[PDB]
């Protein structure tokens, strides 16, 4: 029951400070504005102890499955090839990515019927808001 709040299927109704936060991470021009375009679906299930979380757009679909504290490889929707670490703190779920020495965090958040999804990378944060498709 350790993610009931998080678990369907969920559509991005707004963003503030994605096009920084993206150029914070490294993401170049052209990605940047496709991708800034894309309204994902966000698509959380569990299934005994493994979380799989997964994203649909018309920019990238993507797919994870994880444990909780329990490192795994990633390839991001924008092409990073990261090691990432998704913990549960306070009912938050964390999400932690490092790559070439570098790292951005991904908190995911229930707050009242939306999905709060906060981005930070050094000190540009994004916020992406999701509500039940
Ligand atoms: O899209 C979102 O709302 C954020 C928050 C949940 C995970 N996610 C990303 O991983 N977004 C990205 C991060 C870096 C670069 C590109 C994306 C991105 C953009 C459009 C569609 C899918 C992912």
């Amino acid at each position: 029951h350790m993610c009931d709040a998080f678990v369907g299927t969920w559509k991005l109704v707004s963003s503030e400070n994605f096009d920084d936060y993206m150029k914070e991470v490294g993401v170049g021009f052209a990605t940047r504005k496709v991708a800034g375009m894309a309204k994902p679906n966000m698509i959380i299930s569990v299934n005994g102890d493994v979380i799989t979380i997964k994203s649909e757009s018309t920019f990238k679909n993507t797919e994870i499955s994880f444990i909780l504290g329990q490192e795994f490889d990633e390839v991001t929707a924008d092409d990073r090839k990261v090691k990432s670490t998704i913990t549960l703190d306070g009912g938050v779920l964390v999400h932690v990515q490092k790559w070439d020495g570098k790292s951005t965090t991904i908190k995911r958040k229930r707050e009242d019927d939306k999905l709060v999804v906060e981005c930070v990378m050094k000190g540009v944060t994004s916020t992406r808001v999701y509500e039940r498709a």
